[PDB]
């Protein structure tokens, strides 16, 4: 029993729920969502030490 309330806006992914499987997050420190599931992009694996969500990456579709 701990039930915190400090985040006035909990959950953020396209799944709107956290603490399930593994996690990522768009490396943009101004991302309005911050974290994303390894299946909110269908990653299944670690991409690199730099990633972007399917909205941050859409701004530079260059392959
Ligand atoms: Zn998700
Ligand atoms: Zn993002």
């Amino acid at each position: 029993m701990d039930m915190p309330v400090d985040p006035n806006e909990p959950t953020y992914c396209l799944c709107h729920q956290v603490s399930y499987g593994e996690m990522i997050g768009c490396d943009d420190p101004d991302c309005s969502i911050e974290w994303f599931h390894f299946a909110c992009v269908g990653l299944t694996t670690k991409p690199r030490g730099k990633w972007f969500c399917p909205r941050c990456s859409q701004e530079r579709k260059k392959k």
